């Protein structure tokens, strides 16, 4: 097998929100 | 302010890591 | 509603294309 | 070596521009 879980530490709320939206997008689209 | 972002999959992690590290260096946001 | 983004370099393009394609699909 | 991305929507475009600009600035040896 299964995909493993990895964690990224992000500094800044605006930066986090962008990266979260990308992560969530990729989960839905499965592009990566 | 520090957050954790939990990512499924090594390839997905690698793309987000590249972006995070880039943003830390550039300070664009 | 369509905007052109100029990107320098293949690796940079390939990253951003993956994201753009993903966002097109997850835009619900 | 210029590529173009067609991005639909202001908000999406603004995110991808920030990332592009960041990756240009963090492109260091």
């Amino acid at each position: 097998g299964s995909e493993e879980i990895f964690t990224l530490q992000v500094r800044g709320r605006e930066r986090y929100e962008i990266l979260k939206k990308l992560n969530d997008s990729l989960e839905l689209s499965d592009v990566v």
